[PDB]
């Protein structure tokens, strides 16, 4: 039972719905609001769930 979670580097909360994972830096994570709030925008990101 060993499981992964995905929490966002930027509201350090749980990252539930769409997943903005960094393609540059190697696990990191935003939700949905922080990517709209405009974090980490040098880097490109993968918009999945
Ligand atoms: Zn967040
Ligand atoms: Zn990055």
């Amino acid at each position: 039972w060993e499981e992964e979670d995905v929490i966002c580097d930027g509201c350090n909360g749980p990252v539930v719905g769409t997943r903005y994972k960094c393609s540059v830096c190697p696990d990191y994570d935003l939700c949905s609001v922080c990517e709209g709030k405009g974090l980490h925008r040098g880097h490109t990101k993968l918009a999945f769930p």
